[PDB]
DNA sequence: TAGGACCC
DNA sequence: CTGGGGTCCTA
């Protein structure tokens, strides 16, 4: 027997949803983000369909940068309740195929199949996606592994609309020659330190010695950063509902502020949508944290913890405020952020 | 408590 | 020019 590990990613999944009901579009550069106006600065692209993805488009470019290279392209307003309704249609169906399911983000799914040698997990796999296609229209894409990590970075290789097997026996034949960051984990900043180092591939990071990445990364980022490189990763698919540890609200506003009677009413706002949001779902707050960005991007927020876990509205508000004086405040403001820290529950 | 570094 | 929402680790 063969523990495998399937990883199910939808793809461009938030133009999926917006293509499924407008057929119109089919063929054209949909483009997903900030009310649908390539005008308005400040607003990001969040999801490109796979046609603006060959003009360059991708996640995160300003909607302005994205009408640059695609003016041709169809801008879309980001509708999350659609997008959600979607996600629990996927994953309600996903779960209900007998077998260990750890949702991870709107997304992705890790599904744990333990199947005997003589079976393929690519037949659970193409069941996966065509039930997923008939029953949703949303396409998706199956990593096949016996780890999280190896069979999340499976899935890049099997997008579009496929299915890619990635093991120990074509591991290093595959990502050997790849760049540090192409692992699931790492990324610019950590491929970076390693280039000055004189590791450039996956490979090269495979046969580094141990105390040599640990005196430079940590005593467990360091061996970690050595497992990943090997394609090793997490094993265990837990059905288990995840329970969050924060929730947080954030806003870049069009211009950067300058009063503090509008940096002291954007905090208090921020700070009573979130508290009655786990007030909502039952949770108890434990420390607050307040951000601010400045024109200069330079962002580094505060916590304070609060006397006992409370979800008092006058507590935390003047705990969000307390906060908010602890800062220098003297460039303007970019963005302000309130993330509340929640009690790690009981029931 | 602070802050860097991922990721969707 | 550089969104919004999370989590884990390290100093
Ligand atoms: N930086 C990002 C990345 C993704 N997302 C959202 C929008 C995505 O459609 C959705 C799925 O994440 P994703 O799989 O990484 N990208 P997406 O599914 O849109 O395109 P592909 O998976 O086909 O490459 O999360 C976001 O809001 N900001
Ligand atoms: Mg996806
Ligand atoms: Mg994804």
């Amino acid at each position: 027997m063969t523990k495998w590990v399937l990883h199910v990613d939808l793809d461009q999944f938030y133009a999926s949803v917006e293509l499924r009901r407008r057929p119109d579009l089919r063929g054209q550069p949909v483009i997903v983000g900030g009310s649908g106006d390539p005008s308005e600065p400040r607003k990001v692209v969040t999801t490109a369909s796979y046609e603006a993805r060959e003009f360059g488009v991708h996640a995160g470019m300003p909607l302005r940068a994205a009408a640059r290279r695609c003016p041709d392209a169809t801008f879309l307003p980001s509708d999350p309740a659609a997008y959600d309704e979607a996600s629990e249609q996927v994953m309600g169906l996903l779960r209900d195929l007998g077998h260990p399911l750890e949702v991870w983000g709107w997304d992705e799914a890790y599904l744990g199949a333990d199947l005997p040698d003589e079976s393929d997990p690519v037949e659970v796999a193409e069941r996966i996606r065509t039930v997923v296609a008939a029953e949703t229209g949303l396409s998706c894409s199956v990593g096949i592994s016996d780890n999280k990590q190896r069979a999340k970075v499976a899935t890049g290789f099997a997008k579009p609309a496929g299915i890619y097997v990635l093991t120990e026996a074509n591991w290093m034949t595959v990502m050997g020659d790849r760049p540090p960051d192409a692992l699931w984990g790492v990324g610019p900043k950590t491929t970076k330190k390693l280039a000055a180092m004189g590791i450039t591939t996956v490979a090269d990071l495979a046969v580094t010695d141990p105390s040599v990445l640990t005196t430079a990364f940590g005593p467990s980022t360091g061996l970690w950063l050595l497992l990943l490189a090997k394609g090793g990763g997490d094993t265990e698919v837990s059905s288990e509902p995840w329970v969050p540890r924060s929730r947080s609200h954030v806003v870049t506003f069009p211009q950067d502020l300058t009063e503090r009677r509008e940096m002291d009413s954007a905090v208090r706002d921020l700070a009573l949508q979130t508290l009655a949001e786990i007030v909502e779902q039952g949770r108890i707050v434990t420390r607050v944290a307040v951000t601010v960005r400045t024109s200069t991007f330079y962002t580094r927020t505060k916590i304070r913890k609060l006397p006992a876990p409370s979800t008092d509205a006058g507590q935390i508000v003047d705990t969000a405020l307390a906060v908010l004086d602890q800062f220098e405040l003297d460039r303007p403001v970019r963005l302000l952020g309130v993330r509340l820290e929640l009690a790690m529950d009981d029931v």
